[PDB]
Order: structure tokens, then sequence, then C-alpha cells
């Protein structure tokens, strides 16, 4: 009431309807093409890794590993964040280095430790699969050559735009139903507010809104915060950016373990205590941390129900997989 | 007419309704659990490989690689055959070493170059995921401890039993519609019959019915037939079994390239010519091989439309992934 209203002041429920991307209108055809591409492992050089591998729609849009493993079984430096609701973040990646989903999508396609593919190889492959060119024409009509690395990224973005998780019990709560979360969950909300967590995890996505040092008050240590990953410093070369990362969206945080960009903290409860100490210079008690987790559990929304695409088959001209 | 009737004499259309497994009744709950397990990468030690990785429902129930790659990016000796209709084969694997789908399923789970998992680790993991035990109870009621390696295999088998591809244009043809395949496809059928191919690829599954040398008339060479893979000889130790493999089902063969147990022949047309020479001591002409491919294309059925499961999340007690 006091606390319901305070909450309504800082957060917003996820909308039912996908957001509108600029310079990228959705249409059943464009959305459908992006779904196909999201699950097509032929976007990787090896023909074995899809977006779904590291952002599994079945497992909260993530891979439940410390750090993602891709081409050659190589591990990356970072935990894979969820694609769910990612559309409502202000920029993409832990260091915000991509401005939106379309710019983001080009990254994993070319990264040597993810899909390890090159644009020319991907385009050659897509044009050699006879069912794809017609789908790119329905998706991108009035273009003489619709099969381009840019249109892949565009198709994927409007598909991701549909990957939202409305109707979490907390969104029902924000919409005026007090009974939608438990007493305990409400007390966890009150702790979350009073302790200062919403400074950095607020708005429609409970996070995703800005960049902050990981360690405002204490260094979280060389395991939780690998000294080599200076976050936004590698993007801007600005000293003030060292160890600065985007605050994540806490939506669906209960099912996207492990936690932090390093993926080294498996227990959400430990994540809560580390936030208290590292960001706010406090020791949150065990009881208190438990109440905040209970609150954080009500941020899990309805998971998208995604039909696995039936992908168009190779032709004989399809490029060969590349595994080395 | 002459040829439609000859065909009706040797082949049967895939039934609409999944077959009944013995000692394994289907039920919405058991089927549903097996679907979840099929797409759950936590059946592998690394938490990254599911059945769907190497038998992708989007790509004809296969992985479109020469030979499958699994744990540690290790390649196996064999091409991954389709799970689609596999239920109608007389035994499972290229060498028939598993008698049915339930016995088959235990193989990839433990194989070091596939999922590389052990039964005790898999069971511990499944029991530690709070949403799984209730699902095993709905699937296997009246069992004090339903979460067992055997029940995983059972659930998966009744799910695979639903993964059938009815209504291929050839099945419409066999059902009395002459117009259901093209003139050319009918001439390819007539070549397939006259040349002797149905000796080994007949019945409801166009194959899957028995064991034959790969090289009845000529050695196909050390690339198409790696000299180290003696097929059924490694299962029976019987000399007469050397280089004997099960005939595959040719259903959906146009979308499950590459071909043979070695996965070394990418073009179905080359596969046809190699069958002619290796199995029947003939040189099938280019024109003739083209007509047979056209026929083989009408063996592609309606692909299952499979919802990607929303999998139950880990708890904090869930075993850690193992990547090494
Ligand atoms: C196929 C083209 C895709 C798509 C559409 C996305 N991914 Fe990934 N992803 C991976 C890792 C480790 C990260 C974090 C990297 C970092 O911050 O430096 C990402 C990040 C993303 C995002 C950003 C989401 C956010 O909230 O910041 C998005 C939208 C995204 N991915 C979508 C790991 C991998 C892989 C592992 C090997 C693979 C494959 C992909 N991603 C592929 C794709
Ligand atoms: C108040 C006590 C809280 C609570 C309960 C949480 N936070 Fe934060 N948070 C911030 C940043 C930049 C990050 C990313 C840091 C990194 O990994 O490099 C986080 C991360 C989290 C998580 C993990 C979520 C995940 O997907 O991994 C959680 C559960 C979390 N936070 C909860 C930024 C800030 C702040 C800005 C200065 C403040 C204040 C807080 N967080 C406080 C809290
Ligand atoms: C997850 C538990 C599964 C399930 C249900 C199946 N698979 Fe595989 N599979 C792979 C390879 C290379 C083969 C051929 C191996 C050989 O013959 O020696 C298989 C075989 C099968 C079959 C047999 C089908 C037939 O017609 O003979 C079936 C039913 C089957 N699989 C189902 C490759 C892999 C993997 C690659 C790394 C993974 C993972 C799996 N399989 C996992 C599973
Ligand atoms: C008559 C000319 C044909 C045609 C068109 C095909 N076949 Fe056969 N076939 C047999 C066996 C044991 C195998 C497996 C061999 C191995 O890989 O070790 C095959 C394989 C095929 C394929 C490839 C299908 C695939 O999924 O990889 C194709 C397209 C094919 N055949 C077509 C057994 C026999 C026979 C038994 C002695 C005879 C006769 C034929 N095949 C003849 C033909
Ligand atoms: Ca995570
Ligand atoms: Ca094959």
């Amino acid at each position: 009431e006091d606390v319901m209203k305070r909450a309504q002041g800082l957060f917003k429920p996820i909308p039912a309807k996908p957001p509108v991307m600029k310079d990228n209108p959705a249409s059943p055809s464009r959305v459908e093409l992006g779904r196909m591409l999201f699950f097509d492992p032929r976007l990787s050089a090896s023909h074995l890794i899809s977006c779904n591998t590291c952002h599994n729609v079945g497992l909260g849009g993530t891979d439940i590993l410390e750090t993602s493993i891709g081409h050659g079984w190589q591990k990356g430096p970072r935990n894979s964040p969820t694609v769910l609701n990612a559309v409502y973040n202000i920029a993409q990646f832990w260091d915000g280095r991509a401005e939106d989903l379309a710019a983001q999508a080009k990254g994993p396609v070319q990264a040597s430790v993810e899909m390890n593919n090159k644009p020319e190889n991907l385009v050659a492959t897509l044009k050699s699969i006879p069912g794809y060119p017609p789908l790119f024409r329905k998706a991108f009509p009035g273009q003489g050559d619709p099969v381009t690395f840019d249109n892949v990224a565009k198709a994927i973005e409007v598909f991701e735009a549909t990957l939202v998780t409305p109707d979490a019990p907390f969104d029902k709560y924000l919409k005026g139903n007090r009974k939608a979360i438990s007493s305990t969950a409400e007390q966890g909300l009150a702790l979350f507010l009073d302790k200062g967590c919403a400074a950095c995890h607020s708005g429609v996505n409970m996070g995703g809104t800005g960049y902050f040092p990981f360690g405002v008050r204490e260094d979280p240590g060389p395991v939780v915060r690998p000294v080599d990953d200076t976050g936004r410093y590698k993007v801007t070369s600005t000293a003030a950016d060292k160890y600065v990362f985007r605050s994540p969206s806490l939506r669906n945080v209960a099912i996207t373990m492990p936690y932090f960009h390093s993926g080294k903290v498996w227990k959400l409860k430990d994540a809560v205590k580390i936030m208290g100490s590292a960001q706010l210079g406090i020791s949150i008690t065990d009881a208190d941390a438990d109440k905040i987790v209970t609150f954080l559990n009500t941020l899990t929304g309805a998971q998208p129900k995604v039909m696995h695409p039936v992908l168009p088959p190779n032709s004989d001209d399809t490029p060969r997989p590349v595994s080395n």
C-alpha cells in the first residue's frame, strides 16, 4: 500500500505486445524468419551452434553454465545473459557495446569462441538453401537481394522482440493485486527498496537501464570479478569506465543462474549478499537475503512457448560445415 | 498401375497413430516427459548437449554433419541417423546393437564422445530439479522412486514413437493416388524396383528391416567404407558379419544428407550410384540416378511440429556442469 505504491512509482510491468523497433517493422513474415534463424545451427561455421544453444528458450533464455562454450568447445570470458526481455534494455551485452538487438546479433555470428562464422560464409550458406531466399523476400520485400548479414540481424531482432515474459506475479502485483505476491515476497520488496537496490534495478525491466561499477563500495574479489575483465573500459578506453558493467534486468533472475558477468556465483542468495556488500557496503542478514530472494522469485514471467522451426533443407551447393 | 500395384505389394505408408511399445504404454504424461528429456541438455555431463543437438527436429531428425560432434568437440566414427520413424526399424543403430528405442537411449547418455554422462550423475541431476520428480510420478505412477535411468529411456522412447512422418507424397501414392507423385517420380520408382533396391529397402519404413554387407558386389573404398568400422562384426564377433550394417530407412532421405554410416557421400545422387555399384554390380546411368532421386524425394513426410519444452529450472543442489 505504502510499499505497493512506492513500487508502482519505480517499476513497470512487461507489456503484452512486443515493442516497435525503429527502422525495423515487424510482420508475421519477418518475425517468423528470425525464429527460424534463431534456431538454425547453420548460422555457425560448424553448423552445430544456434542462438538457442547459449540462449535456450527452454532454460530461461540462457545456457546455465558459468561461461558459454561454443566453437571448438572454447569457453568465453562471460556468462550468457537471457534474451528474454533483452529488448527492453538500453544497450546489449554486459558492457553495453551494442546499441540494440540487430547490432547485437552480428556479434555471436562472427565471434571465434561462439559461432566463429564470417558474413560472406553465412550469406553464401543461406542463399544455397532453397527455402531461405523466398522467406527473406516475404520478410524484406522490394529488395533485389534480401539475403544479407544485415537482414539476418533484423529478422532476429524482431523475433527477440516477441521474447518477453509478461504476467510475472510481481507484474500482477504492480497492476493492483496485493495478493499476487506473498506476504514474505512483499517484505522482500520492502527490503529491496529500503536497501537501495532499485537505484540500479528499476523501470520496466528491473535493471538494464545504466552502467555502474561492479564494486561501488568493496571489490568483490578476483573470482567474482576477474581482474582481466574491466567491463566498459575495453569499449571506451575511459579510466572512469574500469570495472563498470550494465546493471542486468532481474526479470527471470531465479531461473538464469549462475550470476554476474563472470558466472561464478551460483546461488541467487549469495548474489544478493554480494550486491549488498559490493554495491552498498552492507552485510545483508541471512533472513533478509532470504526475503529478497523470495521477492526476486516473483520476477519470473510466463516463458515463451516456442515451436521449434522445421528448417528448410540444404541443397547440394550448401557450404560444408567447418569444425576446426 | 502395373507399377503402383507392384509398389503396394512391397511398401506400406507410415500410420498416422504412434505404434504401441511393449512393456511401455504411452500416456500424455509419459510422452510429455520424454519430450522434455529429449530437449534437456542436462541429460549430458556438460549440460550443453541434448538429443536435439544431433537429431535436430528442425533438420530431419539429424545433425547434417559427416559424423556427430559431442562432448569436448569430439567427433564420433558415425553419421547420426534420423530419429524420425526410427521406431519402425527392427533394431537401433547402424549395427542394430540396440533392440529398441528404450535400449538405444541409454547409449548416447553414457557415450564419451556424445553426452559423456553416467547414470548416477544423470539421476542425481534429475532429482535435484524440483519440477522433474512430479513429472516422473505422472509418467510412472505407483513407483516409490520413478526417477531412474530406465524411466528416462522409457519416456524418451514413447516420445520418439510420436516422431513419425506420415503423408509423404509416396504414401499418398501407395494409398491409391497416382497423381500424388510426378510421372518422373513414378519412373524413378520403376527403376528402384527393377534394379533390385527394394530387396533391402522395403516395408513400412523403406528400409530398416535387415542386415547386409555394405559391398555385396564391390568394395565401396576406404573413404565411403572406413576399413576400421566393420559394422555388425564388432557386435557379434562372427566373420560373416564383417562390414554388415542395417539397411537404413530411406524415409526423409532427401533431407538427411550426408549419407552412409561414414557420412562421406553428400549427394543423394552419388549415394544412388554407389548403391548400384556396391550392392548390385551395376553402373546406374546419370539419367537413371536422377529419376531414382526424384522418386526418393517423394519419401519426405510431414515433419513433426514440436513445441520447444519450457524446462523446469535447477535448484541450488543441482550438480555442476562437467566440461572436461
Ligand atoms: C544467435 C545469433 C544469437 C543471438 C540472437 C544472441 N546470441 Fe548471445 N551471448 C553469449 C554471451 C557469453 C553473451 C554475453 C557477452 C558479453 O556481454 O560480452 C551473449 C550476449 C547476448 C545478448 C545480450 C543480452 C543482454 O542482456 O546483454 C543477446 C541479445 C544475445 N546474446 C543474443 C553467448 C552466445 C553463444 C555461446 C557460444 C552463442 C552461440 C550466442 N550467444 C548467439 C546468439
Ligand atoms: C540490493 C541489495 C541489490 C540486489 C538484491 C541486487 N542488486 Fe545489483 N547489480 C548491479 C550491476 C552493475 C550488476 C552486474 C554486475 C556484474 O555482474 O558485473 C548487478 C548484478 C546483480 C544481480 C545478478 C543478476 C544476474 O543476471 O547476474 C543481482 C541478483 C542483483 N544485482 C541484485 C548494479 C547494482 C547497483 C548500482 C550501483 C546497486 C545499488 C545494486 N546493484 C544493488 C542490488
Ligand atoms: C538423447 C538421449 C538421444 C536420443 C533419444 C537419440 N540420440 Fe543419437 N545417434 C548419434 C549417432 C552418431 C548415432 C549413430 C550411432 C551408431 O549407429 O553407432 C545415433 C543413433 C541414434 C539412434 C538410432 C537410429 C537408427 O535409425 O539407427 C537413435 C534412435 C538415437 N540416436 C536417438 C549421435 C548422437 C549424439 C551426438 C553427439 C547425441 C547427443 C545423441 N545421439 C543423443 C541421442
Ligand atoms: C538400388 C539401386 C538402391 C538404392 C537407390 C539405394 N539402395 Fe541401399 N543400402 C543398403 C545398406 C546396408 C545401406 C547402409 C550402408 C552403409 O552406410 O553402411 C544402404 C544405404 C543406402 C542409402 C543411404 C541412406 C542413408 O541414410 O545414408 C541410399 C540412398 C540407398 N541405400 C539407396 C542395402 C542395400 C541392398 C542390400 C543388399 C541393396 C540391393 C541396396 N541397398 C540397393 C539400393
Ligand atoms: Ca546468469
Ligand atoms: Ca545422413
